[PDB]
């Protein structure tokens, strides 16, 4: 659905754009920059914001559900690579809040 | 009212489906960190979540939205993820659950 696809795009990769804790989440994880000698060993699909939207603009989901599954595997990476009380997980929840919260919007 | 309907969809048809799933086993009682001799899960996981829990929670119109019952669900899945590791197959077995919770979280009345 292009409906769907859209709203996913103008609304809520927008709003999480919007959100004060977006920035780590803006481009990939550069493993090289920050010293993380196994995140690209262990994270085996690294995603990001800029990923999404890059592939949203490029048309290249054929459905919702697979946009979806992008933004879920983002949050996850950040759970799955750090630890409970990072504060890159406090970032990474408060960002899928608000991801729950405009999906649960969604038209259609 | 509308809140109602979505938390007897929840708890008829997302809770029912998860369970029914072949993976659900390990998520249907609260973890027992004693039992399974870890001994930092109840000193870092500072909200452990499962499907008993929640199951029980909606016998008992715990929830007053589906937003509150739906952040347990997602608190159950991070949980894992957060406690363990990537490759494990706990973690294998919570991502399965978690893309059929969002795959019938799509089809949620629009209430
Ligand atoms: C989602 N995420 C994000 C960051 C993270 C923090 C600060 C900065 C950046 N930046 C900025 C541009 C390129 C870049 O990588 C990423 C991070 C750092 C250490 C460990 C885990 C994570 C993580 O899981
Ligand atoms: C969600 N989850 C579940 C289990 C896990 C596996 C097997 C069995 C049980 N059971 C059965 C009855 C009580 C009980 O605790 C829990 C687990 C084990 C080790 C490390 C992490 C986890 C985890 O994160
Ligand atoms: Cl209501």
């Amino acid at each position: 659905s292009t409906n769907q696809l859209q709203y996913l795009q103008k609304v809520v990769l927008k709003d999480l754009w919007k959100h004060s804790f977006s920035w780590p989440f803006q481009r990939p994880v550069d493993a090289v920059k920050l010293q993380l000698p196994d995140y690209y060993t262990i994270i085996k699909n690294p995603m990001d914001l800029n990923t999404i939207k890059k592939r949203l603009e490029n048309k290249y989901y054929a459905k919702a559900s697979e946009c979806i599954e992008d933004f879920n595997t983002m949050f996850s990476n950040c759970y799955l690579y750090n630890k409970p009380g990072d504060d890159i997980v406090l970032m990474a929840q408060a960002l899928e809040k608000l991801f729950m919260q405009k999906l649960s919007q969604m038209p259609q």
